[PDB]
């Protein structure tokens, strides 16, 4: 049933409240997800000013129900099973050799809008590492987020590695740790293990003069036969 919410064209508003330590900040996205074929255009601002991380330390946190699920997996799309009241997602990112996100996120429609409310809180990073230094690139994030169910909280969880590019040549790898729940009390669909291959390709509107991202990404499910 809430598989129905995504066969078309979705418009989408994330918004975040973050705080890295004591650096707080916001950012408001808008945007539109076509599910068919797993593909999502975002811009988000900056509406605090300067942004106090990296935008690509952010990618991740600020809605993988417009992934594309084959066919033959449809029965393993928690997120969409969710809809419309929606999920918690939860998260904590380690930052290797730095500190951590942990953040918690609210995905459901709003009307015909599908929203992700968002807090980070990000503590322990180091005042001339990576993240608060800047050094990461700003291009491309590709990986694999790999999903299990959680059948005590009727939900998933999942884990995946993002290696962020350093402008020296190196990688700050950033490990995730997550979690979903549905904020209703209706079935869902609790997943075999698989996989979302997700490509997030990062680019500045050259008309845009508040700190910014535009994001164009594409979530395929893979890993059933």
């Amino acid at each position: 049933k809430g598989e129905e919410l995504f066969t078309g064209v979705v418009p989408i508003l994330v918004e975040l409240d973050g705080d890295v330590n004591g650096h707080k900040f916001s950012v408001s996205g808008e945007g539109e997800g076509d599910a068919t074929y797993g593909k999502l255009t975002l811009k988000f601002i900056c509406t605090t000013g300067k942004l106090p991380v990296p935008w690509p330390t952010l990618v991740t946190t600020l809605v993988q129900c417009f992934a594309r699920y084959p066919d033959h997996m449809k029965q393993h799309d928690f997120f969409k099973s969710a809809m419309p009241e929606g999920y918690v997602q939860e998260r904590t990112i380690f930052f290797k050799d730095d500190g951590n996100y942990k953040t918690r996120a609210e995905v459901k429609f709003e009307g015909d809008t599908l929203v992700n409310r968002i807090e980070l809180k990000g503590i322990d990073f180091k005042e001339d590492g990576n993240i608060l230094g800047h050094k990461l690139e700003y291009n491309y994030i590709s990986d694999n987020v790999y999903i299990t169910a959680d059948k005590q909280k009727n939900g998933i969880k999942a884990n995946f590695k993002i290696r962020h590019n350093i402008e020296d040549g190196g990688v700050q790898l950033a490990d995730h740790y997550q979690q979903n729940t549905p904020i209703g009390d209706g079935p869902v669909l609790l997943p075999d293990n698989h996989y979302l291959s997700t490509q997030s390709a990062l680019s500045k509107d050259p008309n845009e003069k508040r700190d910014h991202m535009v994001l164009l990404e594409f979530v395929t499910a893979a890993g059933i036969t």
